């Protein structure tokens, strides 16, 4: 009924590493996410069949923090994440 | 050689797939993509509808979307997308 | 501190029977990585696909997810074009940001 603002992170990794994950969302004041899981992917790494993605909306604030967060991780381990647009209703 | 359409990403329970559909349909929705098995905490056994829509689909669409995820578990992210031949859509 | 780059970001639908075809036009085009989201239901404009119904769940619906420089994605369009007007599926194609471009291109 009115739109707003928001973005929205893809977060691919390693599932052995998703409690971090989902620790370090709830940490930033996240308010939810959904994980898609069972994946394959071909990286840098090449080749899996695993892999999780998790879904966050989050305010625009919030982005820096996260990506913050996760940057030590990223820069020793496997992964993406994608910030998207998004709107909400 | 691309044209804007927007993009949804509906999340909710299982049980409630054929009532999502059904506004899809209803709708005029010609296409949707359901990803399975998800887990949340959010208030995003949860499914995920992937619909690809006329922007003058949007606001009909959340319309009926609105009193169901006031009742009920779940989101809609719209997003902004590109596609090659919108007249499938 | 942590700079955001503009990235496109493809979602590609179709059988996973032609998986491979799909993979190779990405790994021909420059493509450095993609991520696959199996066993997918849809509805489409003739029928329905419901992999937990499929036998070999390689033949199931698929989605791949691929991030790729703007300046590839003409080219790939070009090729799922004959692929997609013959068999079923959808690309849709998404602006999104990266922390890293030299991962992606
Ligand atoms: N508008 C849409 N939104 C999301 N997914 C779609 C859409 N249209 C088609 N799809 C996906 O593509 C699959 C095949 O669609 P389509 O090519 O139209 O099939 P068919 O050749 O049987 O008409 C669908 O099952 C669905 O997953
Ligand atoms: N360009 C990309 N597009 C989509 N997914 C990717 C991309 N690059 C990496 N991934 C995902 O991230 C995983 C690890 O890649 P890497 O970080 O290179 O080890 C891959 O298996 C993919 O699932």
């Amino acid at each position: 009924i009115k739109l707003y603002p928001l973005k929205k992170l893809e977060i691919i990794l390693e599932g052995a590493h998703k409690e971090f994950a989902t620790d370090l969302l709830d940490r930033a004041g996240v308010k939810g996410y959904t994980i898609v899981g069972n994946l394959s992917g071909k990286g840098s790494h090449g080749m899996y069949e695993a892999l999780i993605m998790i879904i966050a909306a989050v305010p625009e604030e919030l982005v820096g923090p996260l990506l913050e967060g996760f940057q030590p991780f990223f820069e020793a381990h496997s992964g993406v994440v994608f910030v998207h647009d998004i709107q909400v209703g």
